[PDB]
């Protein structure tokens, strides 16, 4: 039940982006964003806490919730091939309340890491090496120069790493080099993997009459799979499949999908994405945690004012005949001016990497083809 609320919030962030830009971010971790906001929630008080319980839809400070969170993370990370790590990087001169530290350790195994932010280049190197060590070196420069300065006080940090082999791998002899015409007048070859096999599959319709199908492509080990969601009309906005991205509706897909012989076609692709989500979060009602004059993080410290400045995520995804490798690093920075130029593409062919036992959606994004 906690995971359902966390997953739903994380997919609501994905959907909120789709409502604006337009199209969606290429690749995203709902798990990473919900986790970072939960860590910030453990430090909130008054109206900031109130708003956070209301908009996140879960309340990590309530009795028993930290214990649940710990169990959920333990389950997800118990899979061979998936690792989770969290941390609170904190200005060394800034005392943290024991209660906040304790809650972070209990819920998220997030230990403190002292940094001297008066040497922001060294702090940046330490944070980046931490993220690199928890992403198999696949995200080695999480923060770029200037993200931290001498005014930064805290970075809340999470890293998720996944490697899985397909239960039924693709045969590379069946991958066809398909030429796609591009805007610039060039053609590019894309390797299109093709596998015919029994896969769980179903057709569905949204409350607004949009037809789509879902196919599940399992990884070895019975607990993780990739769901591919595809509208029958390819020029459907991503936002049209938004009503669908909930835990309840995913459970409905599972109830109905049956194994049938299908030819599955999936490109061999890689994605690199970087997003900063302050403006999206403010749109979703979380304005108070970003307002220095209004924010209440007195559970973090009562010794100086604090608010969140940026919420940053970087995701890397590699899909091929053998399996999938994916990493996400997410952070909330308290005092920072960093900026990220955002990239949305408007294609509604979605993937979700889903952990069955918990309902967690580890990664989601667009199936990359021109």
């Amino acid at each position: 039940n906690l995971q359902e609320k966390q997953t739903d919030f994380g997919m609501r962030v994905f959907s909120q982006v789709a409502q604006n830009s337009k199209g969606s971010n290429l690749a995203f971790s709902p798990y990473g964003v919900a986790t970072i906001l939960a860590m910030a929630q453990l430090g909130a008080g008054g109206n900031t806490l109130k708003t956070l319980n209301a908009k996140l839809g879960f309340s990590l400070q309530e009795r028993g919730m930290a214990r649940q969170q710990r169990l959920l993370q333990r389950d997800i990370s118990s899979e061979e091939g998936v690792e989770l790590a969290s941390g609170v990087m904190v200005e060394r001169k800034m005392a943290l309340e024991k209660g906040f530290r304790r809650g972070l350790g209990k819920a998220f195994q997030a230990s403190p890491h002292q940094l001297d932010f008066s040497r922001p280049d060294q702090a940046l190197d330490i944070i980046n090496a931490w993220v690199s060590d928890h992403t198999a070196g696949t995200i080695p420069s999480f923060l770029s120069s200037g993200a931290l300065t001498d005014e930064t006080r805290m970075v809340l940090l999470n890293a998720l790493h996944f490697q899985g082999l397909w239960k039924v791998p693709f045969d590379p002899k069946m991958t066809e080099e398909r030429l796609f015409h591009c805007a610039n007048g060039s053609s590019v070859p894309v390797p299109m993997m093709r596998l015919t096999h029994r896969f769980k599959y179903g057709e569905f319709v949204t409350p607004d009459g949009v037809d789509y199908d879902v196919i599940e492509v399992p990884y070895e080990g019975e607990s993780l799979s990739m769901l591919l969601v595809s509208p029958f009309e390819p020029e459907t906005p991503v936002s049209s499949l938004s009503s669908e991205l909930t835990t309840q509706r995913l459970q409905q897909w599972r109830q109905e999908m049956r194994s049938v012989k299908r030819q599955l076609v999936l490109p061999r692709f890689t994605l690199d994405s970087e997003v900063e989500l302050k403006s999206i979060l403010i749109q979703m009602g979380l304005g108070d945690m970003f307002n220095l004059a209004k924010a209440d993080f007195t559970r973090i410290t009562t010794e100086q004012p604090l608010c969140v400045s940026k919420v940053l995520q970087k995701v890397k995804i590699e899909v091929n005949e053998e399996g999938t490798k994916a990493s996400a690093a997410t952070a909330a920075i308290l005092f920072s001016r960093m900026a990220v130029e955002e990239i949305t593409m408007n294609r509604p062919f979605l993937f979700l990497i889903h952990h069955k036992s918990t309902g967690a959606v580890l990664f989601m994004g667009q199936v990359n083809q021109p």
